[PDB]
């Protein structure tokens, strides 16, 4: 027994109009016969050519980041203007994010909680260092990361997340990311509630492929995947195909 | 006896599909007959669009903000995609980058150099605080930002330079502003050379309406607008006008 999985293409800052227009044909051709929600994260410039050209019935499109609030805030892209483009999900916290931008637990965590209030699906990351893990912090952080998160949050906000554990640390084993997906969600359960934690959806998002996405999401607190790199390649599909 | 003026747009975070749909449409009416470099910069996700329904002659379409390289960069937008969109300008170091974005001195350096290695328009802010204008570190600072700029770029890159002067302190007068601006042409012909001051265009980042335009642009040093509120209006329009 398991939620809606979600399979999620983190394209991160990459692409071409040409390679944009190749991938999302191949896309748009591949028949999803099974209840799964697909999303597809472009750069900013590149989200009108993708909800112009995307066609599968399953997917929806989503911001890599966002601030809360229109205004003078020169290079950035608010929440309420992507609604106005036919946004409705948004990644926050992305460890990319977290180590070079300056989103700390509790930018993150005034992110997510402004992205709920403005109606967003919010894919928040979270996830441990080398250093960390190395330490035996993996419990510790992955959990005080969550606890920033929920603590902006009313209980019924939990229908509109979904989490994103990031091995940060390897950039992993099916087992490894299985101890850490029960352990976020033994978390939430207790916290927050049986039944929001059964709901809840988390997906892994460390190294995915066709070759590992079906033994990854046989583990029972996988929930599918914000997929890096194979998200730019025709193998995106296979991934798909593996939360069957 | 000025160089090419420029009167450039920064939307900031600013817009809806309608009321940019509705601008442009004015935009592209006014028939401008001098010679100006027109530059519109949307919030990156409103650059597909602009680009798509913009048709005036004297235009060109700019970013707000990039990063050098595309890669793992999630959420961030490279130099390398702009320029496959068909984008060749970028505001860069931006007041509001520098206070809440973490771009020091040296980080708005190096991404001026990256951008003028990839052959863009570069218009790098620079500007005083009100503690340091109360401290009388007008010049030191102004200098300081500039000299950041001109240590990562030989002579030659100059003629892809353009300086636009925010006085934050007031977020001024005419002759507050030819001040600097005069100060800012002074260290270039001393440092860099005579024949590249007199070909820089240093544009006004300040307060800047239909109402002011034209007594600013009849100061000596000022070769035209980095226009905030104002350029979400029609009014833009008579900021052009006032460049003849
Ligand atoms: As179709
Ligand atoms: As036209």
């Amino acid at each position: 027994a398991k939620p809606q999985p979600i399979v999620a293409a983190n394209w991160k800052c990459n692409g071409t109009t040409a390679s944009i227009e190749k991938l999302v044909q191949v896309l748009n051709e591949h028949q999803i016969d099974h209840d799964v929600q697909c999303v597809v994260a472009p750069s900013f410039v590149h989200i009108p050519m993708v909800q112009a050209k995307l066609c599968n019935p399953k997917y929806a499109v989503s911001a890599e980041n966002a601030i809360a609030k229109s205004g003078a805030f020169t290079g950035e892209v608010s929440m309420p203007i992507l609604k106005d483009l036919g946004v409705s999900w948004v990644i926050l916290g992305h460890s990319e994010r977290r180590t070079y931008y300056g989103e700390t637990d509790g930018v993150v965590a005034q992110k997510v909680a402004d992205a709920y209030n403005q109606g967003f699906m919010v894919i928040a990351c979270i996830g441990e260092t080398l250093q960390q893990r190395e330490a035996n912090q993996t419990a510790k952080v992955v959990l005080s990361q969550t606890a920033a998160i929920a603590a902006k949050l009313p209980k019924e906000a939990w229908s509109q997340i979904v989490l994103a554990y990031e091995p940060v640390w390897a950039i992993a084993t099916p087992e490894q990311a299985q101890e850490v997906h029960a352990l976020l969600r033994q978390w939430v359960s207790e916290k927050i509630g049986n039944g929001v934690a059964t709901k809840l959806r988390i997906l892994y998002g460390g190294s995915v492929t066709a070759g590992n996405a079906k033994t990854l999401y046989m583990k029972p607190d996988i929930n599918g995947f914000l997929v890096g790199g194979a998200s730019l390649k025709p193998e995106f599909r296979d991934i798909i195909d593996a939360t069957r």
